């Protein structure tokens, strides 16, 4: 099982650094978060049908802080070469498409099993019924379950930065120009990542099989986050919603 080679160490310390620059920890999580009062996302009768119908005042709180999440996706993008000397257009389609798959997985890795929370943004831990009322219905058990089964994948912020990339280098985006270059930065991390899972050593059989899974589950995350977004704009007043919200959904 080859290790990574020298190449593929400097690709690695720069997406490694360029997650950790932009993954709000600069302090740990586990200490700066504050949790939503359970109040939040409480309904107050128990018996009227939930229906595909959004708390507004927990969806409020969410709005409040997705667009630094949003800003921090972007920022991780722009710091990796590969990406930034692709077209603009290409940009475009490729952020608008992992946004929310990153995002996902940065709310997964920061899971807790005893509070049995996520915490978003590096500050907000919230419950699954919060975060399924507020919005995201049945992707929030999604994400909560990924959540649950990565704990013992025990993910560095290499293994989780190098997921990012693969995330965001996916040439089967619709519209994109440059399928070829992309698909070989793929490649290249891909590569790089799997090199490293062996450097590692988890005690864990077809673990690379296994990571490439929960690659899958992102993927379908996203989308499932797609036609989610449409109900949101049906369901709550388009004044809630902010501009780099709509623009990285629309
Ligand atoms: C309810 C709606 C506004 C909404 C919430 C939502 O929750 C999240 C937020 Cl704010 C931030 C992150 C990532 C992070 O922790 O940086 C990850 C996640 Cl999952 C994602 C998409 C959405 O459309």
């Amino acid at each position: 099982k080859p290790e990574p080679t020298d190449e593929e160490w400097e690709l690695i310390k720069t997406v490694t650094e360029a997650h950790v620059a932009t993954n709000a920890q600069g302090s740990h999580w586990k200490q700066k978060r504050k949790f939503l009062p359970e109040d939040i996302g409480q309904a107050p009768i128990v018996n009227a049908p939930e229906g595909g119908k959004v708390d507004l005042e927990a969806f409020s709180h969410f709005t409040k802080i997705i667009t630094p999440a949003i800003t921090r996706v972007v920022d991780f993008a722009k710091k990796l070469p590969m990406f930034c000397e692709l077209p603009c257009e290409d940009q475009i389609i490729l952020l608008k498409g992992c946004c929310m798959e990153i995002m996902s997985l940065r709310a997964a890795v920061r899971y807790d099993p005893e509070s049995e929370t996520l915490t978003l943004n590096g500050e907000m831990a919230v419950t699954r019924g919060q975060l399924k009322n507020g919005g995201l219905g049945v992707v929030s058990d999604a994400i909560f379950d990924l959540g649950m089964s990565l704990s013992s994948f025990n993910l560095d912020d290499t293994e989780v930065a190098l997921l990012q990339a693969v995330l965001l280098m996916s040439s089967d985006r619709p519209g994109l120009a440059c399928v070829e270059r992309i698909e070989k930065y793929q490649d290249s991390f891909l590569l790089a990542f799997e090199h490293y899972i062996n450097y590692r050593k988890h005690h864990v059989t077809h673990f690379w099989p296994k990571l490439l899974m929960k690659v899958t589950d992102l993927r379908m995350i996203g989308a499932c986050h797609a036609s989610r977004f449409l109900h949101m704009k049906v369901e709550c007043p388009t004044e809630l919603f902010p501009p780099l919200f709509l623009e990285v959904f629309e």
